[PDB]
């Protein structure tokens, strides 16, 4: 039985250790926190922190494969790890690439990607001018900054940033799209960003079908491996330009999990692992939405609506096992399928009201 | 959080055990085998026997609802906590009706639900002659013989069994049908028996309509809650008869979890938490096999064909994580959707030769 390392085991990482395990592979978590939530589903559990070179070496050498589920990692010590041999997925040269923003944005550009037109700053005030007010000031590493007037600028993020045209947005868009070593590719459906994801997008097929072949490009440039959320932007004057790439599954691929033949997270196993890609055909229309901590709570965790909630058809709840409740944190998330995407929505901003992560 | 207690921690529980994580209960499994399936992704786990009186009790007293993955379990100490008003579903009154085939063809026949005629043996030699050759006689409680003349009478089943019209079988049937405590009903898709289950059977459409009106009748009878399997035959002559009732999910229902809205598991959480029950609309046909370990196999489980059998579109792999395979043993099982259910089966049989469960 083949080993599947994985580093950090957070959420993403769980449902990841789980299909994994479904598929008859044997899993290793590497998190700082003893019996993380993938931890606990796993096999085994290294417990050290995202830099501690010595044992994400531990992890790698006693896998076959080792991926991730978040980026702040020690990429580094992989690269050298992937140098020598070890199979590692995404690659950490990409991984690389997709850290420092102005990098990735600079590869996407290379490479004939659509993007929006940015500015690497040396002369802060300076450069500004070239694009005036409104402008966007994002940090090159992990935020984004929307300088409008002076006092802004004057208050604009300090450190390494890079300027980018404010972008008029009709519409902001995402897509999974998965890949494997061998070359086989597979694209997700095009998904819309309404924090609600609208599968299919309701897009013009001229839209969907260029965001489709602009998806796939950015994996093949990067010859990935694994699969990868890739965020774009459809303009007000019928753009489609590439905003981030996620060197990982998604929050905005979490409907594949209920509406399409092969979840996000069968799809990255399948991936790393080299075996065939499965089938991606959307099923149903789905409405996904995130359940973050109610502003002005803190501790226990306490789900209210639940009830009411699934008397709503299509309707299903996915809670992630958190101890501690936080303002704007991922609590968990909800799907609403209807063979009519706007029935699914219109259920979904209606459970919307009802499900709130209270504390206490 | 709620507590949910569940009693079997075999694949079963440990499907069911996830599901209801997912809806944000807490669980506590009990079963006799440290580290069993569904305990280790419970949130804690009981060391005990089916027949552990004074655990099982502290199980149902520290849970707000219990249920079960199986039959064998101590259900007169259920009925005690049951009467005392703890909630325990499927109540074991029900469980109690269903774990004898003759009070249970008593009970059907008792509410007009159609059933093959049948006699308790009182002296079997003279009970068998009124009623013919060939007839079929049951174990009561514990399998099936058909007497197809007077030797045969020789190697009947010792014990308090009772006998059955041979009934000239077209097709065998199964579907899952949930209740709540409040009413509510929820039925499936009738399935076909092809052990390979194919959905939606292959039957007139006449048929399938009787047969989710019978299911639905028998547990509208039981005044059951939870989900039930309920096992029918579709005769020569046009009658569907119901065989067999299962007070839980069933493999004949594993189906739902790829091609339904709402799975058989997420069901029964929602069913005994006395929530409204989940769509159970059909998204695509499937066909479901069972794996289980090849003979002349034993230890540590290894998988065969994979790849090829992955190649196959629409195929998606369920292995459990059995510690160790055995001739025969379920290990998993594995499913094919296709929108055309005979190519669904026709890639199922193709797979059912790839894929193999062999040891390391
Ligand atoms: N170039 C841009 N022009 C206008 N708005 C932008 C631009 N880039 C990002 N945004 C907005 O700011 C948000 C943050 O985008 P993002 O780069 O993904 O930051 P984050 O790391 O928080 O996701 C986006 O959802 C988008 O609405
Ligand atoms: N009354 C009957 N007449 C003819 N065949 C029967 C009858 N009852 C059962 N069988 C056959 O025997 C098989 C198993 O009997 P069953 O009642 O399902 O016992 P069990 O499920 O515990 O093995 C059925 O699948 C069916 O093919």
């Amino acid at each position: 039985m083949k080993k599947i390392g994985i580093i950090g085991g957070g959420q993403l990482g769980k449902m990841m250790t789980l299909e994994a395990k479904k598929m008859g592979f044997y899993v290793i978590v590497l998190d700082p926190t003893p019996r993380s939530p993938a931890g606990q589903v796993a096999d085994e559990q290294i417990v050290a922190g995202f830099f501690d070179s010595e044992r994400i070496e531990d992890l790698v050498k006693g896998s076959d494969v080792t991926t991730y589920d978040l980026e702040h990692i020690d990429v580094q010590t992989l690269k050298k790890l992937y140098n020598e041999g070890y199979k590692i997925h995404p690659s950490p040269y990409t991984l690389e690439i997709i850290q420092d923003k102005f990098v990735q944005k600079e590869f996407l550009k290379k490479n004939g990607i659509p993007v929006p037109e940015y500015k690497l700053v040396k002369d802060l005030e300076s450069d500004v001018r070239e694009f005036g007010f409104p402008v966007v000031q994002k940090a090159r590493k992990g935020g984004v900054f929307i300088i409008k007037n002076e006092k802004d600028l004057e208050n604009a993020i300090k450190g390494e940033t890079y300027l980018e045209e404010f972008v008029e947005i009709e519409k902001e868009l995402a897509v999974m799209v998965a890949r494997n070593e061998k070359g086989e590719i597979a694209c997700y459906p095009v998904v819309e960003m309404y924090d609600t994801v609208i599968a299919p997008a309701r897009i013009e097929e001229k839209y969907s079908k260029i965001a489709r072949e602009i998806a796939t490009s950015v994996v093949e440039a990067l010859e990935g491996v694994g699969i990868f959320g890739i965020e774009m932007f459809l303009t007000k004057q019928g753009e489609i330009l590439v905003n981030e790439i996620a060197p990982r599954p998604h929050n905005s691929g979490h409907y594949t999990i209920e509406a399409c033949v092969t979840s996000q997270f069968e799809q990255h196993i399948r991936a790393i692992m080299n075996l065939p890609l499965g089938s991606t055909e959307l099923l149903i229309p789905a409405v996904m939405v995130n359940l973050l901590g109610e502003e002005g709570y803190y501790g226990k965790p306490a789900l209210i609506g639940l009830e009411e909630a699934l008397a709503i058809e299509g309707l299903s709840l996915h809670f992630y096992g958190k101890k501690e409740t936080r303002p704007y944190r991922k609590m968990g998330h909800f799907t609403v399928v209807d063979r009519d995407v706007e029935r699914a929505l219109e259920k979904a901003l209606r459970a919307k009201k009802i499900l709130k992560v209270v504390s206490e």
